[PDB]
């Protein structure tokens, strides 16, 4: 495998109102994508910048 | 118009914690992509299958 | 070498819809059919046998 399993988790905005720009790795598209995150909870496939997403999820 | 305006809304897991793998239209990528929906609330850009998303949002 | 989730048991979860799916069974060294109920469960959960085999079989 080329990346940790959490990179394969679908985007989760968490339960807070969606307000913040964040990034997640989309394994189907093989790319890190912007989404709107609530700021609280969610899952490990959640990065502050595209660069950090790309470093972790390759 | 190619699709309803609601197709451009962000993915929204909502405030509940019943994790349903679901699909949303990503207008940037022009693709129906997977996200976690929490089972309540959220918005109209929320489909039970990729096929339903692709028919409704193109 | 393959994802950790390949080693998790099949899990239909508690929801009451029907998504025929495949999971990897390490004892059998093959992917096997199960019904996913639509929510919860785990990542050892594929729409096609071929994807399950690609990801989880040696």
């Amino acid at each position: 495998k080329d990346r940790p399993d959490f990179c394969e988790l679908p985007a989760d905005t968490g339960p807070c109102r969606v307000r913040f720009p964040s990034f997640y790795y989309n394994p189907d598209e093989k790319k890190c994508l912007e989404f709107i995150y609530g700021g609280c909870e969610g899952n490990a496939n959640n990065f502050i910048t595209k660069e950090e997403c790309e470093s972790t999820c390759a």
